[PDB]
């Protein structure tokens, strides 16, 4: 518990809107609940990915209600910790928790991992966990009728707990806690970088909140939290040798830019840590190579998706919009313009087809990183075969529910060549059954990538149930500027100096203790000859063969790295390329 | 169990021993630069790694290490689900008073041992009565009032069993993974063990014992010096095992020669060998005549697949012996550009090892990875496959590539690739295959194949052409004259020895005190040149195989007649056999 206002949350302002109108509005306004005849809300549940801001909710509640003019209590119950071995008496424990936040009219009620302390409809297990649900259900039914007694409830799995839990009279509002997008991290992100004595430029945040997908609000402060102990290992060692207290002096440690590049290559995000990885941006070297052809390919997804205007909730907050807005005749006219906003998705389908290794699964990687706001459902071999319990019919049929519940959403498919061979056909048509039995206006993106896909196959095959008519982009190799450019950015390497490279020196001097208070020979007909040897063997390849011939020449020139006359690094460059 | 062991007690993790300084006793000493960025200090590490690696151990002395000044960190410290009862109630109960008394003795560390059996993963039955413990923990762990200065440790053999809610900033934001310990580890670890001797052991047969202990662990390496220390108890006093009452024996002259590190090694059976993949290890000393020309062949081609002896970037050992020994120097332009120009050396490391049928391929593959040392070996072979009857082929083969995934330097290994193309149903090698073409192309899985007569039919327009085999097919030939000339070299130092070179024991004269209770050998050198003749002429085009079936052979009618001088009836032996 600290002085958490709710300017230290970033990116969840409707929510921080609506719990202040619950809390303030019941008690400041009171009149406006007596002409419509309506109760205020009583209960709401925070859910979604963990490391968000549930319990961060929840404290700057508790902060915020807290000044002069005017208290609010807090009263937090953890996970089933007022249960004991004793009957009824957790039931004596919740009966007097309710009865003090009575008696009291500043008190809100909290329950961190409601999913523990109150879990489904127990089947078997008679136990005092049906007892406790159900004291629950009876206690904040109803007690006072247009009260204050306002009960949180955080989870991370929503379907875990009781739906008898989840109605409009307990538990009435149910939000989602969403994993932020790069407007949100960049907030995030400014938020713990504030009160830092040499801060920031703000590009060089647009890129870290461009680096950091998939990192939630936790995996943002730990990474914060590692650029500045890499920063204080950096300037000050001396300290990790001691077991006495040195004398070192702040201001001199400051967070550069490398310190933060060494904390994003060992902090996993929390959505990853079991998945292995996230779908990353398309890699600085093979940029070159295809980011010609994956723009195209999402302008496609910027007009079958209708992503750029986002023409519902495009601003930070509902509230806002009723501020700085004016609103606009409204029986037809709504409901005809809301019906033509959302028919602008007929289906949105892609597959992404190209010959044998040419860097679809960069492209995939890309297009993922792209499509922030997507529910991304992976339908590969590696997901769905994974359990030894589930079949590929139940896995298929789970993921694309979960693509149903969250709306925008992306099943995705990799390898569809593998795809159509491993799966069953019995697995193709469920799938191809569920693909067909949505509505037009849902925007759920079939999304695939194969490699030499015959076009019989989808026109009048297996997937010809899919419709993927017209919506075959066809991924061609590079052509000659795109491997000109992927080989100067090869030879600018071979240009650059000994004295240039970013080889670490030892120190010629030991580390202070503290108190215990020439130019290379290059001429530019070699480097030609080299950039021509290097255009006329890679003819018509594809891009896995550009990186073998990339790795296989940066090789002989990070061999000859120390080396000044460069002329026999040039002739093995060209003996190579024979 | 919360001795006076520290961190010179520990052996090989120098980089974790750094971190732990950093989130246990730095913040203590130092709460101005932690409060200079308005950070909290990491709370809370999952220990991770092969058993018999030194978590426990790390913990423990993280507890007494830290605390040799006057700011005391008392160590709470729990077993694997031990806590939760027949009812309902003291498995929350207990967990809320060890974090309060941990609260209450502000600087603490909570060690939970094999956490994987108290927060287990949420399967489908039997839900309560873990997930009821789960919650509790996850709230206490990062719940809305400051914990304080709690450190929570976990550990366990395996992190996915664990689970994911856990695995988390606030909780568990660090996963340290304790590696089997390479030589100059395993050398420090002899050194640690065997240091209050009163006769210590050389460094060259500490050395040679830390090249002898590949596939050890650091409980295996005590449990080696143990049985060592007991062998020489047997060996000086051996009275002390018959008399029921206590003798007196003196404890000096109890010296641990190599004979008792030598039988030691024969009683212990390391963590490798329990497990069902090939064990690395070098090539054994008979046919390392046979081997090593073209074993040293394919180590040159993975220093130019791999780049093991072109270090210069990755080669963060220990992060902050590197801030202190080396020395700093745009931004983008020195950096990341040279990054990506050193990680863009590895293509797409594959290799096919493709021999004739018996030509050493099971000691090839090991020698290779007793050489790729600090890589991470899975074992895609059909018994570690089947060996998990709960698992399916499938499954076993995706867990496999996505531990292979993480720890990034890693190395899938499917030995006998002809019966395993063959054995293993066609869906898995698409799937197995759509997982390695799923990867980038920077990344340091290398795919080590070794094969029995392989067609290349099969590798070029068949079920193995989408591994990209293309210039990666090694074969290995069969051996030359030179090698088999240097084996049956050897093979004749064993014939032309004498009976009195040849280790026979004793037959003590005098028993063992009781205690105080309280000819020239005829063999000439033409015959020596007949024998390695016929053995090299019998031996013509053979594979390994064959050639230790001869040398087994003759060895056993060398070994007949080991007491004989008059060597000619075994060398009429031996050329009547090769015929
Ligand atoms: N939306 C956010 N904005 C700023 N910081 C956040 C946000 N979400 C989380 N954090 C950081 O994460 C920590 C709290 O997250 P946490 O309470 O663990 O969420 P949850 O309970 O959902 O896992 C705080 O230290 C805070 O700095
Ligand atoms: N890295 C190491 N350095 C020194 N000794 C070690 C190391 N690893 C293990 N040991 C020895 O092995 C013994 C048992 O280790 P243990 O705590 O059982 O590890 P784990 O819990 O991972 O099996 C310890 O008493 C320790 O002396």
């Amino acid at each position: 518990d600290m002085n958490v206002n709710f300017d230290d949350i970033g990116g969840l302002d409707n929510y921080i809107d609506q719990l202040k109108e619950m809390v303030a509005l019941p008690l400041l306004y009171p009149e406006l609940y007596q002409n419509f005849n309506i109760t205020p809300p009583r209960g709401v549940l925070f859910h979604g990915p963990p490391g968000t801001g549930k319990t961060l909710m929840a404290r700057a509640l508790a902060a915020s209600c807290s000044s002069d003019e005017r208290k609010i209590t807090f009263f937090m119950r953890k996970g089933a910790d007022i249960l004991s071995k004793w009957v009824g008496e957790a039931e004596r424990q919740l009966r007097l928790l309710f009865e003090e936040a009575k008696k009291h009219q500043p008190s809100i009620i909290f329950f961190d991992e409601i999913d523990g302390l109150a879990p489904v409809r127990s089947s078997k297990q008679e136990q005092i966990h049906a007892s406790i649900v159900s004291t629950l259900l009876a206690l904040m039914d109803g007690m006072d009728n247009r009260g204050q007694v306002i009960v949180i409830g955080a989870t991370n799995r929503p379907d875990a707990v009781d739906p008898a839990l989840r109605r409009p009279g307990r538990f009435d509002r149910e939000f989602y806690f969403p994993l932020p997008d790069v407007k949100a991290r960049f907030k995030i992100l400014q938020i713990q970088t504030r009160k830092w004595s040499s801060p920031l430029s703000t590009n060089f945040i647009d890129k870290l909140a461009f680096l950091t997908k998939g990192y939630g609000g936790a995996d943002l402060r730990s990474l914060c939290t590692e650029a500045a102990l890499i920063s204080i290992q950096r300037s000050f060692p001396q300290i990790y040798r001691s077991n006495d207290k040195l004398l070192v002096d702040p201001s001199k440690i400051k967070v550069k830019v490398s310190d933060f590049m060494l904390a994003l290559k060992k902090i996993v995000p929390s959505s990853a840590r079991s998945t292995g990885s996230s779908p990353q941006p398309l890699p600085e070297l093979i940029k070159p190579l295809l980011a010609d052809q994956l723009n195209n390919l999402k302008n496609k997804l910027d007009y079958m998706l209708n992503i750029k205007d986002t023409t519902f909730q495009r601003n930070t907050s509902l509230l806002q919009n009723f501020i700085d807005y004016e609103e606009y005749s409204s029986f037809r006219s709504y409901e005809f313009f809301e019906s033509m906003a959302e028919s602008q998705i007929c289906k949105p389908r892609l597959l992404i087809n190209g010959p044998k290794g040419n860097g679809q699964q960069y492209v995939g990687a890309a297009i993922l990183n792209y499509l922030e706001e997507f529910n991304v459902q992976n339908l590969d071999l590696a997901s769905l075969v994974s359990e030894s319990s589930r079949t590929i019919e139940a896995a298929v049929v789970q993921s694309f529910m979960e693509a149903k519940k969250r709306q925008p959403s992306v099943v995705f498919i990799p390898n569809l060549d593998i795809w159509i061979n491993t799966i069953p056909e019995n697995v193709i048509l469920v799938l191809s059954g569920l693909f067909r039995s949505l509505q037009s206006n849902e925007k759920i993106l079939l999304l695939c990538l194969a490699e030499n896909l015959d076009i019989s196959e989808v026109k009048n095959g297996i997937l010809s149930d899919f419709a993927f008519d017209k919506n075959i982009f066809q991924l061609h190799k590079p052509s000659k500027e795109n491997i000109t450019r992927y080989f100067s950015n090869l030879i600018e390497l071979l240009k650059t100096k000994p004295s240039d490279i970013p080889m670490k020196k030892r120190r010629v001097k030991p580390l202070p203790e503290l108190q215990k208070v020439k130019e290379l020979i290059l001429t530019p007909e070699q480097i030609k000859k080299v950039s021509a040897c290097l255009i006329e063997h890679c003819q018509n390849f594809t891009v896995s063969q550009l990186e073998d011939v990339h790795s296989s020449v940066a090789k002989i020139i990070w061999k000859s790295k120390s080396a000044w006359d460069k002329t026999g690094t040039v002739d093995e460059i060209i003996k190579f390329l024979s």
